[PDB]
């Protein structure tokens, strides 16, 4: 094979190749295993599971960074609405298997040429699909970066405690039938993603509540009060009140999500408990977090500044990192204020209904409402895609599902692109002489490298707004840096790890609602 | 492959076939890196740069002597009076990736088979070009001579103190498809000259201000001067006086550039500064050495021995070094003497314009002016190729351009021969039995060898002059030297090394101007 | 005819079509006159003209907000590199001639359905042409808005005190075959361009001086000085010292312009005469503004905030006005620091050359240039454009011309678009019932008008860029503004006058010198 990355923009089409070195290392000593929490400790009963560890590993390039550069992201984001996947290439080849010995003094490493690997495709989604819980291992966002393939493991059904019940499944994967390749071998596959609407690339330039001629006056009458006597009053909507107007439409549905303030100390309660003002769903006796939700903006126009919500956005770490508590300064906080046309603020409880029956002795009396879901007549917008983050999801297989749009982010697939799975076929150490009925539990220590390239085919909107004044893009504001520590932001630093230096997202032109 | 060394001279055209041993270090430990200085110890903030380090290296042919001997080279000057380029090919193979293991006690060093290389050639022109700066890491003059390939960096544009700024690229060499070689793979890239005039190989046998016939005198009336009384005079040029005459050309134009005496003592100031005294032109807040500038004559005929101009001549060394500041014994100092005809010798301030408006009480003045630039009805001549100098150079993108010709010498070309790169394909050193998210920087330490052939086809001008007597050419001079201390000179000397004992040039034939 | 107003982008092509309302009034009263002025009063002997005037008038697109909206202007400037002019179409169609009449107590305005208006385009250039000299009377930017023709006039040939001479001419502009147009009659006109070359749509990221490999040092050696002794010392450039590498290549020719500081008033001397300080060129005895001059770059990177060249920028009203001396508030002065790279920066004396010949008693010496100009071995970058300024220019009639491009912007072309020119046709008043021999000097007051739409084709480049980092890009950075005084910017403001709030220009995409 060749190291084939580049991106070709064609009219409506872009094709991103990129080719990555990996390393695959022997995981748990040729043996699966059971694994479980409990609620004894740690986190508490809401943190227990049961599954198993594989000794197989596997790829994952659903973030989309993998797939483009920052020049790459600015060129699409600021000339096209909309982008949707058509299909991909995944090769893996060059493959070298080498063995490792010690002699506690040293470590000898060789180049074994007759080992192989063992790779496959899940096909008929028959193993549990772990790929979209946007979870690490990704392939890196730089392409001279070499990476390590993530162990496979699952989660089953549960009883109490943490232990496993009749319904529990136990997956072997040397039962699929799997392709060896040595050096000189390679493994290809190809997908074609189903059908699915462009993404909006657009943030919108009109609100819901106003959608009207302001010089004008609605033909429609509205109830302005009763009389001192009981007597129904009437009004007419005009200039002077537009939020008077009967309308047609009512803009998305929501759950209350908790205000955090990111920039201003001085705007957040002192020491709360995030675990505690979360949203929660709770599900077979135990709660998880509702995170992000479904969206909502982080933030309207005329506000404060550094106002979002709590678990209600994506947050991303500027270079990968294992720290588990990273500070403010290596984090890039998304913000959502693009949906705000439909899309109300979570943390405001404008809506208000009627909490009583009226009557001559009893006042009308109305309440503010901190949980409004779905009816007829709304309309929403689903959250946006971003550098960073998650391409697709699976839709689960159910009954039943309502506008299956990931709540992360990207695309919901019902077949979504298959999980790749590959091992180290084990290579045993020297027998006894004499014959043993027992497994054989000794083998030789070594490890697996090569290349893989992903080409992916998409499908773009290229636009024509009329509107005369310009519009907003996304261009590099930054005013200098220092080569001798930081280098160019979305590039090298001094010590070498590539920075993403701000998140980026796909809606920066706007449309009229 | 084969090794492919010969030159084939046809009637019009020849052609050069070279090939030659090199070794690849894997550079920077497979990082990119920024780079920058700034301007407050050492030179000063003139020496400011900022750019970035890459892990690939590339191949520098552009040299005359890697494709020429000193017995072709005599046989192109003495017999043709003019050479351009046409195509050339380029063939790197035989290569083979060798593992470095140290003990501390000795260094092993084994041959990995399954290892390979990445190289492209790079045709649009998208990375910065450093090629034509006249910087080391060419090949080398003595086709047995084994060479190191040289790391690949660039510039950008830079702030205050050597910073980078919004315009400054960052760019990812693996974005490149790229092809890898294995033992039993080659790499062969073919390219086409654009039309470009032939370079002048000919000394000129007469001058400007002698064009005429001097037995004869002009129909064109000259002014002598002034009566006493103020009456206007005339005068006929004729041949007692031959500088009176009225021309249709004029000379070169010129900045005046300082003269340096290499070989007399007796003729040099004391303790002059080269960096106070040469010619500068500055750009964006800063100044550059201007050298060596447009070509002036560095002597003229009657003239002191040893006469020169300071940075107005391009030096060598007789064999490659490191010193930084050799001995006059170990260069080679050009001399261009053959453009005198058409081009004033720099350091000259000669020519003379009138300074005020004359009347009655004023008598007319004039002056020498130190800066003399282009005007209609200029002619001069280009400076010479030598054989240990460059072949070509990239003319800048720019909107205006004026007689793009090289300063340091040969062929501008708006599409030159493009940078081919390549490095070593990283291979990791066995990764931990736990999956980490953090890339991987341990690798294993390796270096690449093979051989390269470059084969050039050149076009070339055979003339016939019929002047009478024999002209000058070039010859082999020396008395004796001494096997047991300097061998043959252009040959090998006693230590091994090959030395390059005198500076050529393509200008031996004199032809009428 | 129909109102056609709207752009196509095609892939390398765009195609803009506007259309627009103006009057025409009958100038001079159908009279020719002969105009001057002398240098006795007002400015000087340097303002000194004669000429005629016309009744005739003409039409002016030659500016590209005529064509473009700030919208697709953005669209243009962001996504390409280049553009040139292909063709465009003009139609005048619609014309209604209308005639005044006064009672003194009100004015009675009329539809004359049987007059006529003159119209013809001057294909051969045979009349002097106005239209490449920056004047008004151009179209609006805003389509909305209704403008007026300009009249016709034209300098000859002067004498001193701004006389006539023998070769003044004095051109008849009904010696032409013209076209009558009433009401249903309409013109039409095609003219397609001549072969040009792209304008530069590109900053540019690096810089002349630093084209090289900064790891690495020459294998030409310079002259480093000389010995106490008066020996030559010689030194090897390398990454230390990047200033002292001999290049290919130098900067822009200059003439020094003294600069200006529009921003900080504390680096402006007090009570400067920007008369006296200009940049003069003179002819015929007398000497005019030489602006803006030979593009430098205004300001350079690292530097002082607002620093510009006094007359050494283009500047533009925010709207149409006569002020004739604009407040600082209502100007918008452009900047031009993306050539930088290729163009120093005017009122930066940095180049030296040698003043004198060194000896063992004199020491050399230097000094620095004040006007340097262009010698073989030069780049440079033309002045860009923008969208407030001119389209093209006529490159004078001559025998010869250095880099035929215009000072001011745009496209210098030998056969630019032609002039049209349009009158009213006369209509006289009632004769007297017996006959008189005299021209009939009384006419009836009339004026015209109707809808003039004008076609344009352009031929644009789109670019691959393989840097990694993003690009700068234009964006609209205001914050709120105040629909209740100021309106959008690049919108209507509140008194209804279209407001176009800051300079723009074609190079925000970075590319390597």
């Amino acid at each position: 094979g060749d190291w084939h990355c580049d991106t070709k923009w064609m009219g409506d089409h872009v094709i991103t190749k990129s080719t990555r070195t990996w390393v695959l290392p022997t995981y748990g000593n040729h043996l699966y295993g059971p694994i479980n929490f409990d609620g004894t400790t740690g986190s508490g009963a809401n943190a227990a599971y049961a599954g198993y560890k594989t000794p197989w590993g596997y790829f994952d390039f659903n973030r989309f960074h993998c797939h483009f550069s920052p020049r790459d992201w600015q060129r699409l984001i600021n000339n096209h609405t909309g982008i949707r996947p058509k299909g991909l290439k995944i090769k893996v080849f060059n493959v070298q298997v080498k063995e490792v010995t010690t002699q506690d003094s040293t470590k000898t490493i060789a180049n074994n040429l007759t080992s192989t690997v063992q790779i496959f495709a899940d096909e008929n989604y028959d193993l549990p699909y772990v790929l979209g819980s946007a979870t690490q291992g990704t392939f890196p966002p730089f392409p001279n970066d070499v990476f390590m393939l993530p162990q496979y493991a699952y989660c089953t059904l549960q009883g109490n405690s943490g232990k496993f019940v009749d319904r529990s499944a136990f997956y072997c994967l040397e039962y699929f039938p799997s392709q060896m390749l040595r050096t000189g071998n390679n493994f290809e596959f190809q997908f074609k993603f189903e059908e699915v609407p462009f993404h909006s690339g657009w943030a919108q330039s009109q609100s819901l509540d106003r959608l009207m001629n302001p010089l004008l006056d609605q033909y429609l009458i509205g109830d302005y009060g009763t009389d001192a006597s009981g007597n129904l009053i009437y009004h007419r909507a005009g200039p002077n009140d537009l939020n008077e107007f009967y309308k047609n439409w009512a803009p998305a549905p929501y759950e209350c999500i908790q205000n955090i303030n990111s920039s201003d100390n001085t705007k957040n309660a002192n020491s709360i408990n995030g675990s505690n003002s979360t949203n929660k769903w709770g599900l077979q006796g135990r709660q998880a977090w509702d995170a992000p939700g479904f969206v909502q903006a982080s933030t309207y126009e005329g506000a404060a500044a550094g106002q979002s919500l709590l678990n209600g956005v994506l947050t991303f770490d500027k270079s990968s990192a294992t720290t588990s508590s990273p500070a403010a300064t290596a984090v890039n906080r998304t913000i959502e204020d693009e949906i705000q046309g439909t899309n109300n603020f979570g943390n405001a409880r404008n809506n208000i209904v009627a909490i009583n029956q009226q009557t001559k002795g009893t006042n009308p009396t109305t309440g503010s409402t901190s949980q409004f879901e779905t009816m007829p007549g709304m309309v929403w917008s689903n959250r946006d895609i971003y550098l960073q983050g998650p391409i697709w999801a699976k839709i689960p297989n159910t009954d039943g599902h309502f506008h299956p749009s990931p709540r992360m982010g990207g695309f919901g697939l019902k077949h979504p692109p298959p999980m790749i799975l590959i091992k180290n076929t084990p290579v045993p150490a020297d027998p006894p002489t004499t014959f043993n009925p027992m497994p054989q539990t000794s083998f030789i220590t070594e490890y697996s490298t090569g290349q893989v390239t992903v080409e992916m085919l998409w499908e773009v909107q290229k636009e024509s707004s009329k509107r005369w004044n310009p519009e907003v893009q996304f261009t590099s504001n930054f005013g200098t840096s220092d080569p001798a520590v930081d280098g160019i932001p979305f590039g090298i630093n001094n010590l070498g790890t590539y920075v993403e230096s701000r998140p980026i997202g796909t809606r920066y032109i706007s449309k009229h609602l």
